[PDB]
């Protein structure tokens, strides 16, 4: 807990808002885990931290889960039982079921701020970071229509040096041409780092996942045991059951 104590008194005397979080040990703790202990580091992804929910009201100021409740019931999201051979947290979203005549980006990109908020709250994941796949299957124009470069930088910024938890793979699988223009957009806001870390299988990928997520799949992308839908419905149920912790840390 080397740190804590530093980067407190610093959050005090540049005047962090005392705002719906308390300075906690655990609350900063999530910070210096992040960046290994090294204060300095840990100091830039706190006020970073503030800075991008100062920004994006839309997306971060109600955590409340019912606004998005519908795309959880869609089946957009879930995360795994059990965590990857190096100890991730493995989180899934599929694009077939973000229909985005009914939910906006900021509403999609809502879903992904509720699920880093309750799992950052797990130190084995605040050590071993996360990974997501992203099904880009059934991915349209009407997608990409709601992808703006405001978007694309905002995405940017919480995979690299605005939130509190370490992404340690993302995969992209059944990602179609037409997607490339989007990923465009975002790369050349992305770090080296990051930029190696993202595997883009292509059409073809059972193979290569199932090589890095070995007997902890869903049976849709070559698992044994459970389904997609399985692991959708107990994460909704999890996410509703935390409505107010999620209510506490909102507004
Ligand atoms: C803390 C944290 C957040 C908040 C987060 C993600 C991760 C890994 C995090 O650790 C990944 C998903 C994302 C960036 C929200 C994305 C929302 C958009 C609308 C999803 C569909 C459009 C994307 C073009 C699809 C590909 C995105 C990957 C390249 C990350 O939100």
């Amino acid at each position: 807990q080397p740190g804590l104590a530093a980067l407190r008194r610093r959050a005090r005397e540049a005047g962090v808002p005392l705002a719906p979080l308390p300075l906690t040990d655990s609350f900063l703790l999530r910070f210096l885990r992040a960046r290994d202990f090294d204060l300095d580091l840990a100091w830039r992804l706190l006020k970073n931290y503030y800075k991008w929910r100062a920004e994006c009201p839309e997306i971060s100021a109600d955590l409340h889960p019912r606004s998005i409740i519908g795309l959880l019931k869609a089946g957009y999201h879930g995360v795994l039982r059990s965590r990857d051979p190096t100890g991730s947290k493995v989180l899934i979203y599929r694009i077939a079921h973000w229909d985005p005549k009914v939910f906006t980006a900021y509403d999609v990109f809502r879903v992904s701020l509720i699920t880093s908020e309750l799992i950052v709250q797990e130190v084995e994941t605040q050590r071993n970071g996360i990974k997501a796949i992203f099904d880009l299957e059934g991915w349209q124009f009407s997608h990409a229509f709601q992808i703006t470069p405001s978007v694309a930088k905002k995405i940017a910024a919480v995979l690299t040096d605005s939130f509190p938890l370490k992404v340690r793979g993302i995969h992209l699988i059944n990602e179609p041409v037409i997607f490339h223009a989007v990923f465009s957009m975002i790369k050349p806001f992305l770090t080296e780092k990051i930029k190696e870390r993202i595997h883009m299988h292509g059409n073809n990928y059972k193979q290569s996942l199932l090589q890095h997520f070995p007997d902890i799949l869903p049976l849709e992308y070559g698992g044994e045991e459970f389904s997609m839908e399985d692991i959708c419905q107990e994460w909704t149920n999890f996410i509703m059951k935390s409505e107010d912790y999620l209510s506490s840390i909102s507004e």
